[PDB]
C-alpha cells in the first residue's frame, strides 16, 4: 500500500517487546519500506487461502496475543534480510530486492510452516506440540532460505538434492539465529516446539541421531517417504556443516572447526556458484571444496577441514 513509513511496537510469541517497521494509510500496516522492495506480513485468519489480508492495525501497537505471530514473522523476516545483505551482499531472496511476503494464522492448530513458491506461511501450532512457528527465528530464516535456494542452485526437493536443499535451510536458519545472537544453538525450532518440554527440538545439527536422523552416509534413508527423506538425510549434511564450523571427532574422524562465518561463506558460495538442481551429496562435497579453495586457497586449513568433515559423515 502507498503511505508513510512509521515504526510500531509490540510483543512477539515469546513475550519479548520489539519495534517493527510499518506503513501508515488510515491504518498501520505490517509493511516495511526500509528493506529492498519491502517486507509484507499478512493475516490468513485461520484459513488456508493465501496470502490473506495485508496486516492492518488501528494504533500501531501490537501487544494483542493475536498480534504476536505477525510481529515475529515481520521482524524476523527483516533480520534475515539483514543477514543476507550485510553478510553475503545479497539483496532479498532473488538477489534483486524482491518483496518478502509472509502470512500467519494459517489454518487452525497448524503444526508447521513453509515456503509455497512465492511466500512464507506460518501455522499457529496446536498449542501443545507447537506455539506460533514465526516465534522461531531459525524457522523464519529456514523458510526464507528455501526461497534463496530456489532462486540459486534450485535443488530439486527430492532424494539427495532435496536433503541438501533442507540442510542449506537449517544451516542458514542457524547462522541467522547466531547472527541475531539470541540464545543461539545448532538445534532447529526449539523456541516454538513443545512449550511444556524443555531442551528438545525438531532436529539437531550437532547430533542428528538425537531425533533419529542419520549422521553418516551409511545410515541414509532410501525409502520414498518425506520425498525420499529430505528431512532425514539432511542430518548427514547438517552434521558435516556443524563439524566444519565447530570441529570434533566423529566415528573416529577428527575435524578442525573454522568457525561459523567461514562455514557461511563457503556454503553460500557453493549454493550460489556451484550447486545445481540435481546435485547429490558427493557433488556437494566437491562444490564446498571448490568454494573453500576459491576463498582460502588450495592449501588452506579451510579446504582441509571441509574434506575432513565430509570424510567424517562418509561422503566422498
Ligand atoms: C522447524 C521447522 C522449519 C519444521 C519442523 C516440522 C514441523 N513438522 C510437523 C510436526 C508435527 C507434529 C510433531 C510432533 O512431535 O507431534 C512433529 C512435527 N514437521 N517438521 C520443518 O522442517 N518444516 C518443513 C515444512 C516445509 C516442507 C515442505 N514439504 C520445512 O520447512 O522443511
Ligand atoms: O574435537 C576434535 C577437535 O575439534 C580437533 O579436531
Ligand atoms: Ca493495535
Ligand atoms: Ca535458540
Ligand atoms: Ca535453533
Ligand atoms: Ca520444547
Ligand atoms: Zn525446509
Amino acid at each position: 500500500i502507498t503511505g508513510t513509513s512509521t515504526v510500531g511496537v509490540g510483543r512477539g510469541v515469546l513475550g519479548d517487546q520489539k519495534n517493527i517497521n510499518t506503513t501508515y494509510s488510515t491504518y498501520y500496516y505490517l509493511q516495511d519500506n526500509t528493506r529492498g522492495n519491502g517486507i509484507f506480513t499478512y493475516d490468513a485468519k485461520y484459513r488456508t487461502t493465501l496470502p490473506g489480508s495485508l496486516w492492518a492495525d488501528a494504533d500501531n501497537q501490537f501487544f494483542a496475543s493475536y498480534d504476536a505471530p505477525a510481529v515475529d514473522a515481520h521482524y524476523y523476516a527483516g533480520v534475515t534480510y539483514d543477514y543476507y545483505k550485510n553478510v553475503h551482499n545479497r539483496l532479498s531472496y532473488d538477489g534483486n530486492n524482491a518483496a518478502i511476503r509472509s502470512s500467519v494464522h494459517y489454518s487452525q492448530g497448524y503444526n508447521n510452516a513453509f515456503w509455497n513458491g512465492s511466500q512464507m506461511v506460518y501455522g499457529d501450532g496446536d498449542g501443545q506440540t507447537f506455539i506460533p512457528l514465526s516465534g522461531g527465528i531459525d524457522v523464519v530464516a529456514h523458510e526464507l532460505t528455501h526461497a534463496v535456494t530456489d532462486y540459486t542452485a534450485g535443488l530439486i526437493y527430492q532424494n539427495e538434492s532435496g536433503a541438501i536443499n533442507e540442510a542449506i535451510s537449517d544451516i542458514f536458519g542457524t547462522l541467522v539465529e547466531f547472527y541475531a545472537n539470541k540464545n543461539p544453538d545448532w538445534e532447529i525450532g526449539e523456541d516454538v516446539y513443545t512449550p511444556g518440554i524443555s531442551g528438545d527440538s525438531l532436529r539437531s545439527m550437532s547430533d542428528p541421531a538425537k531425533y533419529g536422523d542419520p549422521d553418516h552416509y551409511s545410515k541414509r534413508y532410501t525409502g520414498t517417504q518425506d520425498n525420499g527423506g529430505v528431512h532425514i538425510n539432511s542430518g548427514i549434511i547438517n552434521k558435516a556443516a556443524y563439524l566444519i564450523s565447530q570441529g570434533g571427532t566423529h566415528y573416529g574422524v577428527s575435524v578442525v572447526g573454522i568457525g561459523r562465518d567461514k562455514l557461511g561463506k563457503i556454503f553460500y558460495r557453493a549454493l550460489t556458484q556451484y550447486l545445481t538442481p540435481t546435485s547429490n551429496f558427493s557433488q556437494l562435497r566437491a562444490a564446498a571444496v571448490q568454494s573453500a579453495t576459491d576463498l582460502y586457497g588450495s592449501t588452506s586449513q579451510e579446504v582441509a577441514s571441509v574434506k575432513q568433515a565430509f570424510d567424517a559423515v562418509g561422503v566422498k
